[PDB]
């Protein structure tokens, strides 16, 4: 248009000297007038330099009141250029990091976050200032306010922010939410992260931070199977897989958590996938333990403690123990749940092979008292996990359901079908031997 350019190149150094001499209130009025000519002229580059200029003068002169008043004023000018205000805020948020005085920094943050509110072109900055405001409102304590301040930022909708930086914001929202014990809120924020984003280039640090945070979130609820999947994702990271101490610890928790998970189709399928890995050989104790939950046999809880108790709870210097079964309250609760899994596994085995068993025998085989075994068995019967009818007078547990005449004859029919197929198959096998030996 009527681009000013060198016109501001003549004033700006001259105004720079007068600011140092002490004349600031007069020169800003001069630069406000010069800004008006440029803004009306729609000179993007020149107007940007003036707005960046004036905030520098009020910063170098420590005019905190004037700096905040100017930032509000020059942002509210009629038909202000959006790029020029962006450069002002980008240059002003640099001054935020430099300032160490907390009350002065906070007022500038509040002023800057107010002139950047609801505006797309400065949405990246207001995000970073919101992150900056939260850290100040966290290193000083009052994590509740820091969590609230950061949570309201819908960073997923911010299109200008880079995807890598966008995820970093979400993880901090989760970190503050977990630190404030807001597990309901943390789950909702967790859905904002697409797990496929970690399949890209070097962002593994976010993947470890993300999954370790989900481990903490899912630990409170008790979803052991979900915890195992998160640890399996930590196990698959190239950074963890490239160093022995890291992947060994991750694989230790992968095995130790699928074991704690109650049996189902998903859990059973996971054990086969985990057992298929050849890296369990570097931790032979955990490989054998995972196998013990795979063999279709009774395992004794007393044997487990005497064979795997020290390696799992206390561990060794050569192979350190994970926090699944530590001395903590969480570790003790998980230790009790492991005994349930052993007891549950035994009842599942006792249902496959036994047709009728004695409560006295079941209590002995479960390392439980008769009352505890009956109470434990009564629990599984109620949640339909295992069928069992308990005749308490005779001390008998009956694992066979009543035989429907359909089922009895269907089993008879299925035997005939297999028999006729076998007779068919044998005849074909005979024909081949007639061919070879004739």
């Amino acid at each position: 248009e009527v681009d000013y350019s060198a016109t501001v190149d003549q004033r700006l150094p001259e105004c720079a000297k007068l600011a140092k001499e002490g004349r600031l209130q007069e020169v800003i009025e001069t630069l406000l007038s010069l800004e008006k000519q440029t803004r009306t002229a729609s000179d993007m580059v020149s107007t940007s330099r003036i707005l960046v200029a004036v905030v520098k003068m009020c910063y170098e002169a420590k005019e905190w009141d004037l700096l905040n008043e100017n930032i509000m004023l020059l942002s509210k000018r009629r038909s202000q250029l959006k790029q020029a205000v962006a450069k002002m805020v980008q240059q002003c948020c640099t001054y935020v990091e430099e300032i160490t005085d907390l009350p002065i920094k906070l007022r500038l943050i509040d002023t800057l976050r107010m002139v950047t509110e609801g505006k797309i072109y400065v949405e990246i900055e207001r995000a970073r200032l919101t992150k900056t405001l939260a850290t100040i409102k966290e290193q000083n304590g009052d994590v509740k306010e820091a969590a609230s301040i950061l949570q309201e930022l819908q960073v997923e909708t911010y299109g200008s922010m880079e995807k890598k930086e966008r995820v970093e914001f979400i993880l901090e929202q989760m970190r503050l939410c977990l630190a404030v014990k807001d597990y309901i809120r943390t789950q909702i924020i967790s859905k904002k992260i697409n797990t496929k984003f970690f399949q890209e280039e070097n962002t593994e640090k976010l993947k470890l931070k993300y999954y370790n945070l989900m481990i903490q979130l899912d630990q409170h609820e008790g979803s052991y199977l979900s915890i195992c999947k998160h640890y399996r994702a930590i196990y698959d990271t190239p950074c963890i897989q490239a160093e022995s101490e890291k992947w060994q610890q991750a694989l230790k928790s992968v095995v130790l958590y699928v074991i704690l998970a109650p049996f189902d189709n998903e859990q059973s399928d996971l054990v086969h996938r985990i057992s298929g890995d050849k890296k369990l050989e570097e931790i032979p104790k955990y490989k054998d333990l995972l196998k013990l939950f795979t063999t279709m046999e009774l395992m004794r809880w007393s044997t487990l403690v005497e064979d795997y108790g020290m390696e799992l709870r206390k561990g060794s210097l050569e192979s350190p123990a994970t926090d699944v079964f530590g001395s903590t309250e969480e570790g003790e609760k998980r230790w009790k749940d492991l005994k349930n899994r052993v007891v549950e596994h035994n009842i599942r085995i006792m249902a496959k092979y036994y047709t009728r068993i004695t409560m006295k025998r079941m209590a002995q085989l479960l390392d439980l008292s008769v009352d505890e075994s009956e109470a434990f068995l009564s629990n599984l019967v109620v949640n339909k996990t295992i069928f069992a009818k308990v005749d308490r007078l005779a001390g008998i547990i009956n694992f066979q359901r009543p035989k429907d005449p359909n089922n009895l004859l269907n089993d008879w029919s299925q035997k005939l079908n297999s028999l006729m197929s076998l007779v068919n198959k044998t005849t074909h096998l005979i024909a081949k031997e007639e061919m070879i030996h004739n």
